[PDB]
């Protein structure tokens, strides 16, 4: 049973212990729920203004006396600023409510637009993670690797990547705990991430997985979390993506197949058809 | 008497020495004050336009001659763009004012929406701090610790934490002063803060509190300030939270109770009911 | 054939393998396409509301019975909240649709404004790159250099620069690959970039181009990518710019001509007429 | 003649060499110019729509035939969506223009609001710089110092400061140039800047001003630039401030007067009346 899922979310059960987090919740409910809440508030406030006009008397021209329906639709036409001109206010009180309601309609528009824009400007990174990792020799050292691909044509600026080991350990005091290790990489920063990036942790005598095997990684229930971040040109915003691997998803001795190549007519090409392809020696 | 309160604010009295900081003040006044200011400006500018129309003569059809009331509500219906159609402008001057007022109504909407959105997009971190710190042995060293919990389901990216000692000191010149020490941590950066994070300062021979006791920390009026920051997924914005501890809130020999556990049916769980629980040996 | 073009884009052919990336695409299509899409949606939704009213019967006063045209323009006048007052709704159903349509008109405005603002707030850096690099002796070492100029009067805060070597290499395992080297600079950070900045990589015995010649750089198909980033005062936003050089664009022995000078009357001046000027000794 | 002014701007004369930078210029022109440009565009586009209606014939009810004035104000009432109801469109062509104009009015509102909000959300840091620097002994070393004060009640998160020496130098090749040195500080980062911060560069044997005097600093025309940056709580935005000092503004042997004190009744206080006060020994 894996703790981190492939998408980087955790299976940990949160035991725990309406408006406690309202701004957050307005941004994170589904769009159908969000639009329902806006609509609900919009209908509720029109009904309240409708009652306000009735409480003043018959102050709506061409409205049936005592009709909530006519007062409601006049409220709509006032708050939305349609102002057809058949239902119009009569007297100081009605005209004062109109002045207040028009302000409420404008303020409600500002609020709704603010929330919509805050929901919109949360772009995704558009990054693809290799389905597996590998451990194989590179530049004289066994090296843990995975790789990333850009699925968009715009580039990502000052891109950072982390390979994070999560495992259970024992302190010299005998205390058992899970902790994370942000592994040392050959490249942790790419000034411009463009097409594809192979992320590499050389396993030298300082690596937390130095001397480890498939068996000893499972014994410590080791998992690997990958975080990618950068400033995406398409949005002028920071983006981030995550992924996680289990011990079952490390190919010991594996070598990623090159995705960069030179076509027969000479021009260099990227072939993401090979992105998840890994070569192994079969004995 | 503590200088820093538990929430990270200071009790220092600012001795010191209307529109001096207007943008800042518009964003930091309470919402009732903010809405009152918008409403006030909205009513003031309609009155000024009302006087403008009267200064042109009887240029509002169906308006009583010389009536400020009728000119005021016509101004409202024009600036808010309701345009019921009973009060309408007559002649070039009135129609020019309408053209200007409609622009003012649209610009005022843009301004109000800009301020509302700037007030909205200041999210809180949703982080909980342990009510105490502890000092106890971990990995062979006495270690100062506190911990954090995420109260939301979304994660925080590239999370940073600081444990800051603030105390009074004496230079070799004999000058007395208070300064801060950003303490060295075992982990200062969590690429993905998800559920709970124990922040640890090992007290080695380079620590500014090496050899210190409860007595000597009080003698220097030592306090501890914690800053958490990170990029919150729910908002695509950086968030931050702070907390402070006094010497009374350090449990020497204390050990935090585990909040992570494995339920009987095997699945891993987080129990924040234990978040503030600390174990001590009683002699 | 260069891989990186002068503007920092790559000539690599992306082999590969409607609403799959809709938010991104709405922000990156050309403005004519964007406005066409907004207009299209705006006309489509008015037609749908027009059919809605007709499906209710003859519920639009002064509208010809069964006329899609009259129902369409009444829908426009309702969604845009013009409300001339000739075409008005009749009965509960029509007035309910008006209430829904006004909400749709306001929500569509919020959506369009959110997208327009997200497209707008992606400012350019306003930085000029020297058309060439040079390698010449400075402070006792052969040093690779290029330079930047600010084309605006506002300054750029916490400016970072990278000189990135990209070349083909061979590992001791015999694997061939292209990788990047973020070269060590004398100054990688300028707290305030104001007018012009000469970026320098001293070629010491640790430099990846130590001992290299024009010939050996071409043999490894070496290219140089420059990234500039910083917080632009004019926008209160991070900006970035990029540029790339080939081996043909390095002047060995070249010295940039000073762009800073003191005018005859004593005041210091910047002369960007000399920005691309390089001096060479001719033997 | 100083190059950097006290406010951090430079006196360097930019020799050099309508819509070349339009987005930048819309955000940086004065507010009167900005509002004039919006108004101008608003009047120009209404005139063009007015001509459009006239080109269709007498398609505006209650409008005088051939009157540009009546067509202009009908355009205003349509683009602003006032729709009084006296001037109304007649026929397919006029009603099509209305549909287009309403869209233009909504798009123009989105554009204006986007620009206004981009102009608004550029907050100032609210930081005060000491009018002078000092050089005096601290913790066994001559130390260059200045200090900062927060003029607001909200705090600044992850605050960074730079003390930057700018001076003219000579390389071993004999080349003369001005360069900057970002000086090593005792504290360059304050996790929470709250009230006042004394910034200190210890002048040890590695300092670029080690062994320097008032005379030798003037000979190299040395100036000192200070940059402050941080995440301001009031805005949830990064802010920055700058200041510069000349050799005339360094008090050799000076000691800043404490701004923190304990009032007679015991509570700690900040007295910014002393912020610019410096003590000197008079011989
Ligand atoms: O790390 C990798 O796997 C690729 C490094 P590059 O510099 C190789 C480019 C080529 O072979 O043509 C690509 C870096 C990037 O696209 O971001
Ligand atoms: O530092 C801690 O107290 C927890 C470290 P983790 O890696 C432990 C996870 C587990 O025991 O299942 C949790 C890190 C996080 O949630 O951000
Ligand atoms: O690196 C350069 O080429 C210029 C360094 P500066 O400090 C020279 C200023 C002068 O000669 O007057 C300019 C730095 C900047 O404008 O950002
Ligand atoms: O650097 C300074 O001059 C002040 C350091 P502090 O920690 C002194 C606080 C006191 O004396 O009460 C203040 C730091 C801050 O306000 O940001
Ligand atoms: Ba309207
Ligand atoms: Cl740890
Ligand atoms: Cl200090
Ligand atoms: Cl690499
Ligand atoms: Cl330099
Ligand atoms: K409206
Ligand atoms: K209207
Ligand atoms: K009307
Ligand atoms: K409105
Ligand atoms: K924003
Ligand atoms: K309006
Ligand atoms: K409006
Ligand atoms: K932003
Ligand atoms: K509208
Ligand atoms: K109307
Ligand atoms: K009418
Ligand atoms: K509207
Ligand atoms: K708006
Ligand atoms: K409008
Ligand atoms: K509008």
């Amino acid at each position: 049973p894996r703790i981190l899922n492939s998408d980087g979310s955790s299976n940990i059960t949160r035991l725990g212990l309406w408006l406690d987090d309202h701004y957050h919740d307005l941004l994170t409910v589904s769009w159908p729920v969000f639009i329902t809440l806006i609509t609900g508030l919009y209908l509720v406030t029109n009904a309240l203004f409708a009652l306000a006009y009735l409480a003043c008397g018959d102050v709506i021209e061409n409205a049936r006396p005592g009709s909530f329906t006519d007062a409601f639709f006049f409220s709509v036409q006032t708050m939305a600023t349609i102002g057809y001109g058949k239902l119009i206010p009569i007297g100081p009180l009605a005209n004062t409510l109109v002045t207040l309601e028009a302000l409420c309609g404008m303020l409600g528009l500002a609020v709704a637009a603010s929330l919509i824009y805050a929901r919109f400007t949360r772009p995704t990174a558009g990054v693809l993670f290799s389905s597996r990792m590998v451990i194989s020799d590179f530049e004289g050292k066994p090296t843990l690797m995975m790789r990333l691909a850009n699925l968009r044509i715009e580039q990502i600026i000052e891109a950072d990547v982390h390979l994070v080991l999560v495992r259970s350990e024992i302190s010299q005091e005998g205390m058992v705990f899970r902790r994370f290790h942000d592994l040392t990489l050959t490249r942790s920063r790419s000034p411009i991430f463009s097409l594809s990036w192979t992320v590499m942790h050389p396993i030298d005598h300082h690596s937390p997985i130095y001397g480890e095997t498939d068996e000893t990684l499972r014994n410590s229930h080791s998992e690997f979390l990958v975080l990618f971040t950068g400033h995406h040109e398409a949005f002028a915003q920071n983006v981030h993506a995550r992924h996680a691997y289990s011990c079952d998803e490390i190919i010991w001795g594996g070598h990623f197949v090159d995705v960069f190549t030179t076509l027969p007519d000479g021009r260099r090409a990227l072939d993401l058809g090979k992105f998840h392809e890994i070569a192994q020696h079969h004995h």
